[PDB]
């Protein structure tokens, strides 16, 4: 038993991180097959990053302008191209540690493992959720650009995120592996704001089911609610609406605990209107929304 | 910026996880060089685990009773010995993925990364802190025994934990890599209860230093205190007493901020005696105690490996 923010084992990705240097700008790259993926602002200088004409800056670059280091060996760039915000450096050597992989675009509310890296060296691993406003709440410092987020199914690594930016509020933004940003952000050196940060309701309910599966039921109550009446209150608190598909996804957790989804919604509605006083749920004083129903099923099934 | 419970990259440990099976009992083991370490109760059957005599049970076992598998590839066992609650099996193959490593026994309050494993396959990684009652708030299912906890310093993997037990309260217990349990627990199929837990003071202070580094310093006061005075007061609030090693590991954060350790102790004492007064620290009204000073430095100045 127990419930914990859990990331996938990172070994398959560690063998793909490399360092990419252009002029005086260094960040991380992802070496899969004979291609190295990294954020395209590596080609920028401190002055270019203010308003970079990336296609203009790119054509002016030569293959030898890119220093790609994989551990100790230095890889030979035999080609360069650009797919949106992701720079694609073709190398003369295919990464032998390339696992089975696929590029996917995560949906808001879904989770993934972040492998934070600096100078091409993996430094830490943690779990994140793609928030409804397409930001994530990570831990990234100078030099973390190029770090990727991923999920692992069987032996297939599904890459979904490459890090680019830290907003003035302290949350983070990035792209999928096709170079398309999550959210309305742009890779220029400017202070940018996200949309309003709504709460992932289906995850909050999953996390409440986890608390019950782990012996905590102080927030439960005898009231019930309709889907619509719950969503009225939820939206009033800047919570995403609960769809019937969300209800269906919570099915397994409902059966296991014996608490109907709409019954859990009545508890959550009371928590939102009353607060938690001084009490805690699974050790937290706030309502956690970065746990998916699948995260809870994985850890609490059969407990 | 940002603060998260962050585990070490697990690749160096993944290449060392294997499956050990005796009869029908299976669990995980740690393959380093030509030795596999695992919990000794793998020799037990379901009924044996009730009141086991491990010396008597082990005498009836031979090298050929042990199934050790890397994936689906068996590693022939050519030797076996018992050290405390850890079984050691010599195999005929030296793990080519063996990293630089050492075995360490950590202290309460220290943190490590747990490699959750099932049937020898790594499944998840997450950070834990050894509680002052020698339990960890883990996430472990059936078949998780033999999962190890580790830290990575440079290129050296320091193994400090091997999983054995889930207590009734849902927390977890286990040993170091020499088979010595953390806390007053024994590997028997019986409900055991840990001592009353307490808050990890040195980590709370580190958390406060983290706040000061980030401009949130409303809680600093003009008071100071002695180490003995603070310890006697902290014990009244369920806080662990500080050691000399605790003051020392707070050294870097103390120098970086300019706040002496005993001054921040006096500030924490204020927070315990009068509460938070409706305010928060780093966004939370709850004092966090699972971040060590190293974790705080690690996330304010990203170290690599
Ligand atoms: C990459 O490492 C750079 O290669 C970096 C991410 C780091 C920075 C510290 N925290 C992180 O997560 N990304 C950046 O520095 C990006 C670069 C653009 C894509 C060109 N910009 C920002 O993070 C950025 C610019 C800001 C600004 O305007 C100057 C105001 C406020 C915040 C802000 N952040
Ligand atoms: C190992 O996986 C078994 O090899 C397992 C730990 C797992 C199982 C679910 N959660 C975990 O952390 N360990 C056990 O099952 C141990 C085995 C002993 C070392 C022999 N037992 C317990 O953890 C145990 C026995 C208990 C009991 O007695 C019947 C009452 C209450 C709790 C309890 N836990």
């Amino acid at each position: 038993s127990g419930f914990r923010k859990m990331a996938f084992p990172s070994g398959k990705v560690e063998g793909c991180m490399v360092q990419v240097t252009c002029g005086t700008t260094t960040l991380n790259g992802l070496w899969l097959d004979d291609v190295v993926y990294c954020p395209r602002h590596v080609i920028c200088t401190s002055e270019d990053m203010l308003n970079p004409n990336y296609e203009d800056l790119l054509i002016r670059k030569s293959n030898h302008n890119f220093l790609v280091q994989a551990g100790n060996v230095q890889l030979r760039v035999i080609g360069h191209s650009m797919q949106n915000c992701v720079l694609k450096l073709k190398v003369d050597t295919a990464n032998p540690k390339t696992p089975k992989y696929k590029f996917v675009r995560i949906q808001p509310g879904q989770t993934f493992s972040v492998m934070a890296c600096y100078n091409g060296s993996p430094s830490g691993v943690y779990q994140c959720a793609m928030r409804p406003n397409f930001t994530i709440k990570g831990s990234f410092l100078n030099g973390s650009c190029g770090s990727v987020g991923f999920n692992i199914d069987y032996d297939c690594v599904s890459f979904c995120y490459m890090h680019h930016m830290e907003l003035p509020t302290g949350v983070h933004a990035g792209t999928d592996l096709e170079g398309n940003f999550y959210g309305p952000f742009v890779d220029r050196q400017t202070a940018q704001a996200a949309g309003t940060d709504t709460t992932i309701t289906v995850n909050v309910l999953a996390w409440l089911y986890a608390a019950v599966i782990n012996g905590d039921r102080w927030f439960l109550n005898r009231f019930t609610t309709t889907l619509n009446d719950f969503n009225l209150v939820a939206m009033k608190y800047n919570y995403e609406p609960l769809t019937q598909d969300h209800v269906d996804i919570l099915g397994p957790l409902s059966a296991q605990t014996g608490i109907a989804v709409l019954d859990m919604c009545a508890s959550l509605k009371e928590l939102l209107q009353n607060g938690m006083n001084g009490r805690t749920i699974l050790g937290s004083a706030l309502l956690e929304d970065e746990f998916t129903p699948f995260d809870v099923v994985r850890q609490c099934s059969g407990v």
